[PDB]
C-alpha cells in the first residue's frame, strides 16, 4: 500500500456502488457528519445509517478490502440484478436521504442540503402577452445531456437553453388561456459539492430499450460556472475543482466500474478498482475518460465517465477538512469493535 487508502471487496454485481461509496467517503465533511448520527439504539441489521458508518469506519482504518454485505442488506438491494435495475443517482439519493433523515433533530441536521443543494429559477415567459412565472427550484445534482455535446460547457449551455411552448405543447397562462411561451431555467446558486450525472445511459425506446452512448465528452479539471449564474458574486466566483471521475468500461448490459479520485483536492489522483487502489496520472483520471473512437462506426473504446464530482474552490478546504480518529464518537467505536469481536469467533 503506497497510496494510504483501502479498497472495497467485489461481492456481486453491485456496479456503481463501490465507486459511490469511495466518492462519499472522501467527501470529508459528509463523513464527519455521518459519524455523528445517533445510531446507538439502531437495529444492527436494518440500519442503513449504521451500515454506512461502518463502511466509512473501516475505509478509514482497515488495511484489507472493506466488505459491504451489511450495507446491501440494510437498504434491501440483494437480488442478482438489483443494482443493474437502478443507477448511481437513485443509490446516492437513497443513501443520502437515509443519512439526512437520521440527522434530523441533531447538531448535524441539514448537512445534506448544506453540501449538495443548489437553487435554480424555472421561468415561463409568454410571447404574445404579458405574463411571466418565476419560481425557485431546488436541486441536488445536475443531469447533463452528452449526445451531440462535445464538452461540459456545451452541456451546461443546452441545460439553460430556452424551450418553446406552442402548437401541440402550448402553455396554460390561466386567464390568458393558451399562450405561446418560452420556458427556461437559470442557476441562482451552485452547491459546495456538485454532482454531475453524464447521461450516457439514455433508455432509447421503443421498446428494446437499453443503450449506452460512448461518444467523446470532455470535462476540465477546473470548471468556471459564473456565466450560468443569474447573478455572480465578485468575492466568490463559481469556480469548481474536479474531485472524482466515476468510470464505466463497456457498453450497455455488461460493464466494469472504477472511480478516480484526488481525495485531497491537490491533483494527486488514485484509481479505485474494487480491492485495488493505486496512484495514477492526472491524464488517466481526466482525458483518458473522455471516451473516443478506434474502429469505424464504433468499437467501442470504451472507458469513460458517467458521473463527475466538482467541489467549489472556495469550499474545498472545508469540504475536505481533515478527519481524525477523534472525530468518531466512542459509542460508535466500541460497537464496531464489539462487532469485530463477534465476527472473530468463527
Ligand atoms: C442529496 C441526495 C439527492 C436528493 C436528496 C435531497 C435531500 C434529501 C433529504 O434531505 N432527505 C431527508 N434527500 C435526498 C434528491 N435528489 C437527488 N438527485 C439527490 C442526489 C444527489 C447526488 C447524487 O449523486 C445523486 C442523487
Amino acid at each position: 500500500k503506497h497510496t494510504g487508502y483501502v479498497g472495497l471487496k467485489n461481492q456481486g454485481a453491485t456496479c456503481y456502488m463501490n465507486s459511490l461509496l469511495q466518492t462519499l467517503f472522501f467527501t470529508n465533511q459528509l463523513r464527519k457528519a455521518v459519524y455523528m448520527m445517533p445510531t446507538e439504539g439502531d437495529d444492527s441489521s436494518k440500519s442503513v445509517p449504521l451500515a454506512l458508518q461502518r463502511v466509512f469506519y473501516e475505509l478509514q482504518h482497515s488495511d484489507k478490502p472493506v466488505g459491504t454485505k451489511k450495507l446491501t442488506k440494510s437498504f434491501g438491494w440483494e437480488t442478482l440484478d438489483s443494482f443493474m435495475q437502478h443507477d448511481v443517482q437513485e443509490l446516492c439519493r437513497v443513501l443520502l436521504d437515509n443519512v439526512e433523515n437520521k440527522m434530523k433533530g441533531t447538531c448535524v441536521e441539514g448537512t445534506i442540503p448544506k453540501l449538495f443543494r443548489g437553487k435554480m429559477v424555472s421561468y415561463i415567459q409568454c410571447k404574445e402577452v404579458d405574463y411571466r412565472s418565476d419560481r425557485r427550484e431546488d436541486y441536488y445534482d445536475i443531469q447533463l445531456s452528452i449526445k451531440g455535446k462535445k464538452n461540459i460547457f456545451e452541456s451546461f449551455v443546452d441545460y439553460v437553453a430556452v424551450e418553446q411552448l406552442d402548437g401541440d405543447n402550448k402553455y396554460d397562462a390561466g386567464e390568458h388561456g393558451l399562450q405561446e411561451a418560452e420556458k427556461g431555467v437559470k442557476f441562482l446558486t451552485l452547491p459546495p459539492v456538485l454532482h454531475l450525472q453524464l447521461m450516457r445511459f439514455m433508455y432509447d425506446p421503443q421498446t428494446d430499450q437499453n443503450i449506452k452512448i460512448n461518444d467523446r465528452f470532455e470535462f476540465p479539471e477546473q470548471l468556471p460556472l459564473d456565466e450560468f449564474l443569474q447573478k455572480t458574486d465578485p468575492k466568490d466566483p463559481a469556480n469548481y475543482i474536479l474531485h472524482a471521475v466515476l468510470v464505466h468500461s463497456g457498453d450497455n448490459h455488461g460493464g466494469h466500474y472504477v472511480v478516480y479520485l484526488n481525495p485531497k483536492g491537490d491533483g494527486k489522483w488514485c484509481k479505485f478498482d474494487d480491492d485495488v487502489v493505486s496512484r495514477c496520472t492526472k491524464e488517466e483520471a481526466i482525458e483518458h475518460n473522455y471516451g473516443g473512437h478506434d474502429d469505424d462506426l464504433s468499437v467501442r473504446h470504451c472507458t469513460n465517465a458517467y458521473m463527475l464530482v466538482y467541489i467549489r474552490e472556495s469550499k474545498l478546504s472545508e469540504v475536505l477538512q481533515a478527519v481524525t480518529d477523534h472525530d468518531i464518537p466512542q459509542q460508535l467505536v466500541e460497537r464496531l469493535q464489539e462487532e469485530k469481536r463477534i465476527e472473530a469467533q468463527k
